[PDB]
Order: structure tokens, then C-alpha cells, then sequence
């Protein structure tokens, strides 16, 4: 049911339709020789739609947006980076052009641009401390602690109890950490722990690459990652 790098062609992107008025939006990016799949996600709003996340680059972002227009047919107004890696915000440039504002955190913003990535224009404030949350239209935005990233977010649609948790959050078929470049291990567990506390109503949770789950992706990851804290 669920997309894979098998079924996405090079530069192209599949949505999966989780709720009314929720998608998945699935891509595939090459890095050090190795094929990745990389999630996002879309929540309408009456008659347009918010955006969480890139398809990791320019012309995966097109063509997610040509899928968005083919298969759902309504605009992207708002878009929400959720890290400051290539794989959230690599493609804001075609979302500006096409009109859409692009935001996230001052973190976030000044991550990418230490970085050398693509920007998001506007700013979310209200999230600098742990345990912070706003609205954001259909979507509530939290901020864990620092965990993958240290701007990661994570965002909550109550609408369809999905919580899509981004990089700070494992697949299952992943059982050794992965890009830690950025991360705090330290944190990490406690911040998986503020989003367990502040979501325990979660249905679906959604990370950012690969297969959707529940509330155990939590666990999962924070398993994975104590264990890469104990390598030796
Ligand atoms: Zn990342
Ligand atoms: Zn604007
Ligand atoms: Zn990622």
C-alpha cells in the first residue's frame, strides 16, 4: 500500500492518502551511493493546503507539486520546513516561485543558511523552548528538544490523529542510527519522551523516511538510539 523506492521513478513523487484531507507525500533522493525514500506531508484547509516538508530537492519539489495539482487539485499556500537538512527545505526556492510562503523556524532559517541550504522565508516564533506548541491552520507545531537536529519540530493533525514526527523519529526496518552529524543523542530519548507526553492520542505516526506506524516508532527510535549512544 505504502510507497517504496521500487515504485518511485527518478525525480518523481507519489502521495498517499491517509485521511480526508491528509496525505503522505513520498520521494527518493540518492546520497553517498545509496537510494533513500524521504516523507512529507499535505493537510488541506478548506480550499488549499499546507505543506509539511520538500521532496528533497528542486525537481523532486516540482514534480510533487505537479502530483499535488494532478491528483488533489487545490493550491499550496503555506509550506512548513521541519530541519534544516536538504531533504526538508532543498526545493523552497520552486515553492516560492510558485507562490507559496514558505516557513519555519529562526533556528531552522539560520541552520539552513550556516548550511548553505535553501531558506524558508518566514519565521514561526513561538517555538524556541522544549515542550513549545502553536497553531499553524489544520496543524499544531512542536517543538521536542532537540533530538535528529537540534530546530527539529514535529506536527500533530487532530483532525486524523496523525503525528508526523520527521527525521527525529525511525521507521522500524531502520535498526541502526542513522545521519547523527547534527543530532543530540544526548537528548534525544527526552525529547521522544515530550512527544509521547504531549500526543498520546496518535493513530498514525508518520517518520520522516520510510513506513508509517504507531506510537511504537517512538520506542523504536529511541531503542536505536541508546544503542548507538552504547557503541563501544
Ligand atoms: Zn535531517
Ligand atoms: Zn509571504
Ligand atoms: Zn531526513
Amino acid at each position: 500500500e505504502y510507497p517504496t523506492v521500487s515504485e518511485i521513478p527518478v525525480g518523481e513523487v507519489r502521495l498517499y492518502q491517509i485521511a480526508d484531507g491528509v496525505w503522505s507525500h513520498i520521494a527518493t533522493q540518492s546520497f553517498d551511493g545509496a537510494v533513500y525514500p524521504s516523507n512529507g506531508l499535505i493537510v488541506r484547509d478548506g480550499d488549499e493546503l499546507l505543506l509539511i516538508d520538500t521532496a528533497w530537492g528542486a525537481k523532486n519539489t516540482a514534480a510533487l507539486l505537479a502530483e499535488i495539482e494532478k491528483q488533489i487539485g487545490l493550491p499550496v499556500t503555506r509550506a512548513v520546513s521541519t530541519h534544516f537538512h536538504d531533504d526538508r527545505v532543498g526545493g523552497v526556492d520552486v515553492l516560492r516561485a510558485a507562490g507559496v510562503a514558505t516557513y519555519a523556524s529562526p533556528s531552522t532559517r539560520r541552520l539552513a543558511e550556516v548550511e548553505g541550504n535553501e531558506i524558508p522565508t518566514h519565521s514561526l516564533e513561538g517555538l524556541s523552548s522544549s515542550g513549545d506548541a502553536v497553531r499553524f491552520g489544520p496543524v499544531e507545531l512542536f517543538y521536542p528538544g532537540a533530538a535528529h537536529s537540534t530546530d527539529n519540530l514535529v506536527v500533530y493533525v487532530p483532525s486524523a490523529s496523525v503525528l508526523y514526527g520527521g527525521c527525529a523519529i525511525y521507521e522500524l526496518s531502520r535498526t541502526s542510527a542513522g545521519n547523527v552529524a547534527d543530532a543530540d543523542l544526548a537528548e534525544w530519548p527526552t525529547s521522544i519522551e515530550r512527544i509521547q507526553q504531549h500526543y498520546p492520542e496518535a493513530q498514525f505516526v508518520i517518520p520522516g523516511h520510510g513506513l508509517p506506524g504507531g506510537l511504537d516508532l517512538l520506542k523504536h527510535t529511541t531503542n536505536v538510539v541508546k544503542a548507538h549512544t552504547n557503541r563501544s
